[PDB]
C-alpha cells in the first residue's frame, strides 16, 4: 500500500489540529473504544476496574496513557510510510506482552475516526477521512505482517 503525497497532506493537516489538544483527544479516543467495544477494556489490567464513563473521564492514569498512545501514533504518521523502525517495538510488545489481536487494532482505528469526525468536521470531510482510513489501514497491514514474523496470529 502506498499513500500519495496529497493523501498524506490531508492526514497531517487534521493531525496538526489534533496536536493542539493531545490529552483531550487521547482521552476521547480510549473512552470511545471502551464504550463501543467493552471487551477491549479487559486487555488492560490497569483500567479494567473502571465501571462507567464518568470513572473513565476522571482517571488521570487513563488520560496519561491516552497521551502515550496518541504520541506514538503521531510519530508513526509523521514518517509518511517510512515507519519500520517505529513499528518494531510496538509490534513486539503488543504481540508478545499485551496480546492484542488485529481485530482490536481495527476497533481502535474506528474510534479515532469517530472522534476526528466529531471534533473536526470542517477538516475531516469525505476525502480527508478516506486518507486517514488508508493511513491506518497501512499501519494495520504492516503491524499484521510483523505479528506474523514474531509468531503471533493476531
Ligand atoms: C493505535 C494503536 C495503538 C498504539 C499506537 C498503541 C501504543 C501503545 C504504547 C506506546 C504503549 C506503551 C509501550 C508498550 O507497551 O508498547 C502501549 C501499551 C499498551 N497497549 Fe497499546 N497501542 C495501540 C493499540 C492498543 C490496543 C487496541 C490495545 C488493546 C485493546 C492496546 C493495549 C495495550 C496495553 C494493555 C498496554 C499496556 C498498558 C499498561 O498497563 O501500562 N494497545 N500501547
Amino acid at each position: 500500500m502506498v499513500l500519495s503525497e496529497g493523501e498524506w497532506q490531508l492526514v497531517l493537516h487534521v493531525w496538526a489540529k489534533v496536536e493542539a489538544d493531545v490529552a483531550g483527544h487521547g482521552q476521547d479516543w480510549l473512552i470511545r473504544l471502551f464504550k463501543s467495544h467493552p471487551e477491549t477494556l479487559e486487555k488492560f489490567d490497569r483500567f479494567k476496574h473502571l465501571k462507567t464513563e464518568a470513572e473513565m473521564k476522571a482517571s488521570e492514569d487513563l488520560k496519561k496513557h491516552g497521551v502515550t498512545v496518541l504520541t506514538a501514533l503521531g510519530a508513526i504518521l509523521k514518517k509518511k510510510g517510512h515507519h519500520e523502525a517505529e513499528l518494531k517495538p510496538l509490534a513486539q510488545s503488543h504481540a508478545t506482552k499485551h496480546k492484542i489481536p488485529i481485530k482490536y487494532l481495527e476497533f481502535i482505528s474506528e474510534a479515532i475516526i469517530h472522534v476526528l469526525h466529531s471534533r473536526h468536521p470542517g477538516n475531516f470531510g469525505a476525502d480527508a477521512q478516506g486518507a486517514m482510513n488508508k493511513a491506518l489501514e497501512l499501519f494495520r497491514k504492516d503491524i499484521a505482517a510483523k505479528y506474523k514474523e514474531l509468531g503471533y496470529q493476531g
